[PDB]
């Protein structure tokens, strides 16, 4: 034998906007084996697709597509300008699509090479919303009756026009919806007296047995989270997620210290230095942080390795701004990490479906990846290229006197 | 006078399975006095067998009887890989042995030769357990009954097929029971629900003067455990015992921040490495390691002057795969220690009796290690050859997705 | 497609003694595609034939094959007595034979799983021992002349009849030489004088580019190991190896305070627990810790990957007591790794190669661990057969006075 | 068999001076067995005298001699107010001598109680003392000649009077001299400059194979410590003693900061609560307490096992004002304790040793205590009558302006 050397002969980044803006990687090598990868930012989607096409590509080709490590360093290291949500994002794409080609040279699906199943699937919750909390109870009914063993609940806010997580999508929130950002106003001490309402009600209605889940976006301070936490307490949430903005990680500190109930974060991170506070000092038991954003599958194993010496687990992130690409490979990751907590799961629309036709799929409560050589998902390019990229930016919020805040 | 070497000559061990399995070493000297110890390591019987008879015990033969402490720090520290159950299990046997004879020659039961009685007797607690709160409830009025002053209450979880220290056995529990090991299913959130309402009830039937404990068997986070200490404050538990899997030590830190609920922990502990830090930082109230467990009579004694500088007292366990050997060791132990806490005592099967013919005795809720020279113990060898070895596993534990988990 | 179950239809304990005794599993599986194991455990190897033998395979046997992850939190929860010298290297065994199957079965060499190619090849080091340090000096000298890049120096102390890694055999070490073990004196005062001489005597005659290391083997105080570093700062030492016992961990704390000479510890370590503190307060600079006595390639990727959030490389034991299937697995870790430092390499017996081919070859100061499919390596068993077990013990040392110390 | 009491019929407490004050505790049982423990508190004699025979005495008669950890606890707590170096000094001398009549009971010499012999025998110092550097060294060279592995080197200061350790007495240092206490005269710059000097010359004089010890006497701050400590890196000081006033446990921290010159305190800590700190920290390397001036055998036994958890090694305080039944005791102690470092021994006077005759005896550098039952000591009572209580006082130490300072 010899040292194999597939090289990579082309690598394309293909825009779609079937229902909300996509990007993807597709590397192609010697062989005609090709691997894909989502490199989706949402609302900043083409500084990573410039990041990709003008700088990290011509990199790329004609590189050994087996070294997956060395290619990660090499880009992580290269940049000289470390990290960064485009960056890593850029970087996880490119991670993606070369675990991709690795398991499909093996003949194997993806969580094979990763350790192998440490489960029969993947525990998942879906987002239950209204404007008042009875509505908000109604969408969580339909998330139980659909077999869903985890639900996220997020209601309107009496006195404020609009809240994170409620609007007029139901299996899903998406929220980037504005040609130019849509401004929204907020109050923290309305939400604070009504949340704990939302449970209390909820609990009634739904029972103990479904784990319950909040997001509190970013919005408070930590000793309104401590607050916030312990009034919860009595309905025993499955996490309070984003309590407060997390760069300075002792932050966490505070509410660790007034509740008991677990805390989850970090969707929006894009590497280990975001969490490594939070995670050494037992600050959360959940981190958000996925493949998407935070640099791939070669990352995020290794911080849920670091995650699993201080008793925190995997809660990836997975709003619709994931496409199914990240969805595949969160999935393979999912099902073979031992520290597993739960999955999100909101549905794409039926045409990113048939955009990014895969193997993964949804039964009682549960995702699986499917069987399927690779990560079991590609892209259809002729049909992405009937969805042009249309612009569209998350919203943002203020306080009610203009002051600039956290959306 | 002149030194007296008492030489080895000879050192063996016995294998029997009057019940359960057992594995004995006994040690004869030059003018015949002998002695015993426990190597009994639950489901991995063999192992300590091999230790013993194929590696240490040639050691032994021709050493000095007399030299204690330097037979177990040449074990200890020769080995070259230090410490481990399988090691500290078998030095924990031939440090049993030598004190055994130490005392024998001394003409004293142990306890005289460690520092003499402490009280007048040891404490123990039984083990009511049932599938439901009421069973477990009618289990606990036998025990005290019977005079017994604490009670550990274990009850089945509902929506469980089984939890731990629920079985058809009633004054003890006898979990090695697989020719393959039992697997068994988990949910923390029915637990966690369920385990206040045992201890609401208990108090309401039991009254307030008998102690309560409870062990979670490992099952929970850091977070957990602190809302689960909190929920049991009211019903004033003696102890609550291995909350969290406790390889990270800094993971009672939580606990203690959350809940006055006393902690015990260290079964499983082979070493004061696995318990410095609970220790040292007030994490813990009650020590759980044996002397079978964790190195003998020489070891544990250190490890209690150390915890009786933290406020630690001592609650060793006590199981009936500790032959009467070790709870022989463990009395002299407890009759002697200042910080004395609590001891376990789950009785053993007549057979296992009838093997191992000793002096110490229940009565009143206290067990004393009784007046006979050295532990007060041996092994009738004939009777033991009529119980030939069988195999027997733990049981494992897996959560609802199939994730391996505690058991 | 659909999940591939690969049963495990047999499992077996080779043992074997070409030159030294050796410990093998050896899995197969359904199509007869199998996988071996190194499980030797210097001077306790019998424990971990009947760890495996008696209690482990019995639960191996009918298994799925690729379920890696699981079956590592299999039994190492499942033993319910956690982690130890003898149940993880025992489980090594177990993770390095279904590492092998894995890769067979992907067609790959090993490597090529573990995140693909990070260098061209392993640097190793080789050992330099003498009775003088002027035989330490032409011993190394030889190493250079052989490609050797770094080289451990150990020389005999004046006053000492014998001290660590100085012996009749110049290629390699082989302390396991006692039908009993051998008895060695030690004096730490004459030991500190002697050691910086012998470096600066190597370094005049060596010159600055190649690596020098030194392995105090467990002998000093943190103060006494502070000094010592300090006084080997002139010569740039690669590594001060096992300076002090390092079961309390923060032991090192006053090494660190007190010398820029760079750290190795572990050989001995078991599981990240042996290491956290050590890592997690950048005591140490490399961990010594391997596939073989640490849990296999599944752990030993966990713990170096926290290693690499604290400036922490990879520097493996490679001792003769390590098989050449570690060294293979060894290698193939060590290839793929980002933050490697340094890799032992003592040469086996040509008995021993025979008795394990293997394609990772030695060239110009690097190991490469080969491009065959799996580990690169097998048991020929009927060779095996020919070289029956046979007792060997490691050495022990003693202070002048007498006292047990370590050797 | 049947519990045995061996209830104390008397106690008494015996005065003598043989060359230097002694104070004695002997208890008799009901069958005529009698111990012997030391009380002697240098300079403050009668008031231990009377806190035995006004208080504590009363408390023993009648009592189970068997039962001395109860004793032990029931005086050092039921004296109400706790600890103290008279009620310390009073409780050690119960504790050795009821742990006499232990072993007389036993038939054994004591430390085969304590876990048996870990040494050969007890490495000591001597004292060497002179006026100038010329004079200390031709006396540590009498040392040499005598057998002695280590000496403690103490030189006059030049500029002063008068110095710690620097007297008229060769083979010892009797310094309660004064019928009132003498006063001396101290500069801490003129020491901190000289005594460097001391140990240049003493290495060049006396070769790198013996041990040197200094005694600083509690008469620097710690960043004088710390700076002393440095100076003397060069010689390779065993210890560096007393070096600033400890109850400032802290203190010790920037001592430990900025030398590896190994330290030593203890001497006159009555409790372990004297030196938590300093130990848990690892602030230093050898602990000076007693078993006279510190609570017993019972108290020093445990303090030592906290040792040995942080590299702290014992190196018992070994002046002519501890009697020999404190020599025996600290012997046994000594030869059975595993963490030995070093025992301090000043000749007593002839008279001495024929009022307490003894059975350990020195011989090549090393003491042993013999091998008969108990503590191998007792006391001539007729003898002792010969020699009437003669009041003196130890010395005091003002700075050059009167100041009030450390002796
Ligand atoms: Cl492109
Ligand atoms: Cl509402
Ligand atoms: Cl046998
Ligand atoms: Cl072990
Ligand atoms: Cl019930
Ligand atoms: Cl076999
Ligand atoms: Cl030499
Ligand atoms: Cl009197
Ligand atoms: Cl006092
Ligand atoms: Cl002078
Ligand atoms: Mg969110
Ligand atoms: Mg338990
Ligand atoms: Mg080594
Ligand atoms: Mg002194």
């Amino acid at each position: 034998y010899f040292q194999s050397m597939l090289k990579i002969i082309d690598a394309k980044v293909i825009v779609t906007c079937p229902g909300r803006n996509f990007v993807t990687l597709k590397i192609t090598t010697s062989d005609g084996v090709t691997g894909v990868g989502d490199a989706t930012l949402n609302g900043r989607e083409l500084a990573v697709v410039s990041y990709l096409r003008d700088h990290m590509i011509p990199c790329l080709i004609g590189r050994d597509a087996h070294r997956i490590e060395d290619v990660w360093q090499f880009f992580y290291r290269g940049s000289y300008w470390r990290g960064g949500p485009v960056a890593m994002t850029a970087l996880a794409a490119v991670d993606m699509a070369l675990w991709d080609i690795k398991a499909k040279l093996a003949g194997m699906p993806l969580y094979q090479l990763l350790g192998g199943a440490c489960r029969e699937g993947v525990m998942v919750y879906g987002h239950a919303n209204g404007e008042t909390i009875e509505d908000t109870i109604a969408e969580a009914r339909k998330y139980q009756a659909l077999g869903y063993k985890a639900i996220r609940l997020q209601s309107g806010v009496p006195g404020l026009p609009s809240t994170y997580g409620v609007s007029g999508d139901k299996m899903f929130y998406e929220p980037a919806d504005g040609n130019l950002p849509t401004e929204n106003v907020w109050s923290t001490s309305k939400y604070l007296k009504h949340a704990p309402k939302l449970f209390e009600a909820a609990r009634e209605a739904l029972g103990d047995d479904v784990h319950l889940l909040h997001d509190v976006h970013h919005r408070l301070t930590p000793i309104e989270a401590g607050r916030l936490g312990k009034d919860l307490e009595p309905y025993r949430l499955f996490w309070l997620e984003d309590a407060v903005p997390a760069e300075n990680q002792a932050g966490f500190r505070l509410i660790r210290q007034h509740t008991t109930t677990p805390l989850a974060v970090g969707e929006i991170f894009s590497h280990v230095w975001d969490c490594k506070q939070l995670i050494e000092e037992q600050l959360i038991d959940y981190l958000r942080a996925t493949v998407l954003h935070a640099g791939g599958i070669t990352n995020l194993r290794k911080i849920a390795a670091f995650a699993d010496l201080h008793h925190v687990r995997t809660g990836c992130h997975g709003a619709t701004d994931l496409s199914p690409i990240t969805m595949a490979a969160a999935l393979h990751f999912d099902l073979s990490v031992s520290n597993f907590g739960l999955q999100e799961y909101m549905r794409h629309t039926p045409e990113t479906d048939a955009v990014f036709p895969h193997a993964y799929s949804y039964k009682d409560g549960m995702l699986h990846p499917g069987e399927a050589p690779g990560l079991g998902v590609d892209i259809d390019e002729a049909l992405a290229g009937q969805y042009p990229y249309k612009r569209a930016y998350l919203p943002v919020n203020r306080l009610e006197d203009g002051t600039m805040y956290n959306w």
